[PDB]
């Protein structure tokens, strides 16, 4: 019965990630407990980030969304 | 690293036979609201509200994921 889980982010990424490591990222769901935006290395790691940090905005608008 | 975790947003609203399920499995209490999912036989991912009588017995029926 198709109503699978859903990621959110219950922690958050501290220190700025560097550019060159990440492929994309996408929003999580608003439903969630608090606002938040995964980012895809290329290595294929999820990393949790506060969408309120400039550091996250900035990378929000350099990187692409995620396909899926 | 802080990796994204699984909550549920949604529930399972009519109950599921236990015939179709392998196991169950705890979602964080920091998640919005209070849940378990539910692993299908066939390795599916439902999500349901703790809170129902028909979930408080599949989880002593069911074993835990083995995750």
């Amino acid at each position: 019965s198709w109503h699978r889980p859903d990621k959110c982010c219950l922690g958050y990424q501290k220190r700025p990630l560097p550019q060159v490591l990440l492929s994309s990222w996408y929003p999580t769901s608003q439903l969630c407990s608090k606002p938040g935006v995964i980012f895809l290395t290329k290595r294929g790691r999820q990393v949790c980030a506060d969408k309120s940090k400039d550091w996250v905005k900035k990378l929000m608008q350099q990187l692409p969304v995620t396909a899926r």
